[PDB]
């Protein structure tokens, strides 16, 4: 089955923050309108039996001193007193500032997506689902001890770890911006290989992801082991997938993983506020995202869909349900009919005044790139023994 990460007090916490929003509930209203919902397995988020188990889960990754600030910052910002200079303090050791204020759900924000994405790797891991999508998740920017990029704490690692601890896995990270927290959570690791294909330039958040000149790929056993792909402004579909497409395949047929983990950030979006890249959710009856996730889902490997950015709400909304019905598609064989016109639905005003699910948008270094690829792919192939 494709399974999809929902649920009451889910939805509302993914709707409780001041730089997302709504958009979760735009996301899921018109999958729902689309009446795609029948065709998927609701996966219910991980919930915990005490305190200790979950700041074991999620200590897994983050150090505890860091969990205890977050949700500190959460007390803190659900009374009405100014923070003293020593909390603002502990908060800027942390990160949690600037970027990634405080706002008083914001601890129980971040554990959510934490929760949905767990749970969708049990789901996986059990083989209850083929496929599982969190459109809650897909924080790629979280560190051990620091919030980054919105990002607070690091679901996407976590549910990568319980992947790995049940094994290779594959990252892939479709957003704008360069995926920094897992390659970072994985450095040292030759079994989680992550792929970041991404903007990169000068002053451009995060700054990772590029010539540092030479391209660092890992250390220790984990060498050779985190790739990624910096492009220019500008690309439209037909390039970024001709630049993403050959790798994916190369990196499926040598690393041959268990699992496959997509982050699918929207900012690439054409119509995206960072008007960064030119990509679409168009499918002719052609998205480079559509592109690289059927790509992803012909090799038959138990595959992760994860969110992340994107900050056109609607236009992520239109994307995404385009990405649940073509995963609903490819895995079950059933055949998804998507309305060209979007359905009446609570957030139908939001997809005006033209209503089309398509967003509204008329559309040598890369081969550099892929030389360079190749070369750290047959490296880290050497160097774990693969064939
Ligand atoms: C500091 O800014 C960021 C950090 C991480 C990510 C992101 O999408 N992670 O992958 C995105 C942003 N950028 C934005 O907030 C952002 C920038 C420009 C405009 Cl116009 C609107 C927004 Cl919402
Ligand atoms: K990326
Ligand atoms: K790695
Ligand atoms: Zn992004």
């Amino acid at each position: 089955s494709v399974g999809i990460v929902y649920g009451d007090q889910y939805r509302q916490l993914c709707c409780s923050s001041p730089k997302f929003g709504d958009r979760y509930a735009l996301v899921m209203d018109l999958i729902n309108a689309y009446k795609l919902i029948p065709e998927l397995s609701r996966v219910p988020p991980l919930q915990w039996d005490s305190p200790s188990r979950m700041y074991e889960a999620v200590t897994a990754f983050h150090s505890t001193e860091y969990v205890d600030a977050l949700k500190k910052l959460q007390m803190l910002h659900c009374e009405e007193k100014e923070l003293t200079a020593d909390d603002e303090l502990l908060m800027d050791s942390f990160s949690l500032n600037y970027d990634c204020p405080g706002f008083p759900s914001v601890f129980d924000y971040s554990l959510a997506a934490v929760q949905g994405s767990l749970a969708a790797a049990s789901a996986l891991i059990c083989r209850h689902c083929e496929v599982v999508i969190n459109w809650g998740g897909g924080w790629h920017h979280a560190k051990r001890s620091e919030a980054s990029g919105f990002c607070y704490l690091n679901d996407i690692v976590l549910a990568i770890h319980r992947l790995v601890s049940s094994t290779r896995v594959l990252y892939v990270d479709l957003d704008l911006h360069h995926g920094d927290g897992v390659e970072e959570a994985f450095w040292y690791s030759p079994r989680v290989v992550t792929f970041s294909v991404h903007h990169a330039s000068p002053g451009f958040f995060p700054g990772t992801g590029t010539w540092n000149p030479i391209f660092l790929n890992g250390a220790g056993r984990g060498r050779f082991s985190a790739f990624n792909l910096p492009l220019e402004e500008g690309i439209n579909d037909l390039d970024w997938s001709n630049a993403i497409g050959p790798i994916l395949d190369s990196l499926n047929i040598v690393i041959q993983p268990s699992y496959v983990v997509v982050q699918c950030g929207a900012d690439c979006l054409a119509t995206d506020p960072h008007r960064i890249f030119r990509l679409t959710n168009f499918y002719p009856n052609l998205s480079g995202y559509l592109y690289a996730i059927k790509k992803i889902l012909s090799w038959k490997v138990p595959t992760l869909i994860l969110g992340g950015g994107g900050y056109n709400f609607p236009d992520t909304a239109r994307l995404w349900t385009r990405v649940t019905a073509l995963t609903i598609e490819e895995v079950k064989g059933k055949k998804m009919t998507i309305s060209p016109e979007i359905p009446e639905h609570s957030y139908f005003s939001r997809y005006g005044p033209d209503f089309e699910l398509d967003i509204d948008y008329f559309p040598d270094s890369i081969q550099k790139h892929h030389r360079r690829i190749l070369e750290q792919l047959r490296n880290y192939a050497d160097l774990n023994k693969l064939i």
